[PDB]
């Protein structure tokens, strides 16, 4: 791979920043030798600097470890990706033909419940920050509708397919999934760093608060830190660190968390756009000079996350800034993948 670019990497956090990010930062393991770079704050009432050390909600990046302990329990023999759903939650879902396989890459039709959620940003965080939620609770939201195409036919994100998953692996284990990420990934990997607390709202150490962008331009940042994430448990609520993030991808692309047919089975590449592939919880995006690169995205309320990996683990990039609803930002941070993978130009 070409060089990182930490003066490409320095200016796309400026960039952030000028944007309205609070704070924003970025770590590269290049194959062991480490890229650092961070800008502003993770408090910004406090105006304490956000650093790379500082733990956050890596909200949706979440897939990817839900994905894992699943394909782990294909390994195991307790789970078949082209089994219905309903053959192991019976009744759960309004269709029988819809798969496991179809859940986890987004082709299960499943409505996204959270449409109702959050269509109002801010109104809609004060509404679940504090709620406690079953799975079964976001299911039934989700059926409030109609699926939005037949079975595997279309891709259309929704996290009602990863609160599925997450019924799916306490079910088949008759644990909870902090037990299962717990022991599948965070004590093997030694993600000293990675939580899942849910439905506690501190997050535990060190962080970067987050800010939420209202939805009415120039609107006062509302602090967004602390909730429980209830709304979305095993489809959003990891808590982690860059440092944290990197490994775990690495360790999933160089094949130490599953079979090497289980991981060939998560990389079979739905198309979401021309540039873009949905796996089994992972995402694949094709960069300007031709690179591909693997893992997931978070846009938890606050917190703003892309965690790529090349194919082979041996460079991986997190980057987090600590607000969100504010695509400018969104597309900003995106271009780190750039800077750390393509190099400079
Ligand atoms: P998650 O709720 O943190 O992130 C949501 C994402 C994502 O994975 O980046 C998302 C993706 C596509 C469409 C809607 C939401």
């Amino acid at each position: 791979l070409p060089a990182p670019d930490d003066t490409g990497l320095q200016a796309v956090l400026h960039t952030a920043l000028s944007q309205g990010a609070p704070g924003a930062m970025v770590r590269v393991d290049d194959n062991g030798t480490i890229h650092q770079l961070s800008e502003g704050v993770a408090d910004r009432a406090t105006g304490r600097a956000i650093t790379t050390t500082d733990r956050f909600r890596v909200g949706s990046v979440t897939k990817s470890f839900s994905a894992v302990v699943l394909l782990q329990l294909v390994d195991e023999g307790k789970l078949d990706l082209d089994a219905s759903v309903n053959t192991y939650l019976p009744g759960l879902l309004p269709d029988d033909r819809i798969t496991v396989r179809q859940v986890m890459s987004h082709r299960s039709g499943l409505y996204d419940y959270t449409n109702d959620m959050f269509a109002q940003t801010v109104p809609g965080f004060e509404s679940v920050r504090n709620k406690v939620f079953s799975y079964q609770d976001l299911i039934t939201l989700s059926l409030k509708h109609g699926v939005t195409n037949a079975p595997g036919a279309a891709y259309s994100y929704s996290n009602t397919n990863f609160v599925v998953a997450g019924m799916l692996i306490e079910k088949l284990t008759g644990h909870s999934v902090a037990t299962e990420y717990q022991n599948r990934i965070f004590t093997p990997l030694n993600l000293t760093d990675t939580f899942y607390v849910h439905p506690d709202t501190v997050i535990p150490g060190t962080h970067a608060n987050g800010y939420l962008t209202p939805d009415e331009a120039g609107g006062a940042l509302v602090d967004s830190t602390e909730q429980t994430v209830s709304w979305a448990q095993s489809a959003g609520a990891v808590i982690s660190s860059t440092q944290d993030l990197d490994t775990f991808f690495s360790a999933l692309m160089s094949g130490q968390l599953m079979s090497a047919a289980q991981l060939a089975q998560m990389q079979q590449w739905t198309t979401v756009n021309s540039t873009q592939g949905y796996g089994l919880g992972l995402r694949r995006r094709d960069l300007s000079c031709g690179i591909s690169v693997y893992g997931h995205t978070g846009t938890v309320q606050g917190y703003y996350t892309y965690a790529f990996a090349s194919k082979d683990g041996k460079r991986s990039v997190t980057a987090l800034a600590n607000t969100s609803n504010n695509v400018n930002v969104l597309n900003t941070m995106a271009r780190t993948l750039e800077s750390a993978f393509c190099g400079k130009p």
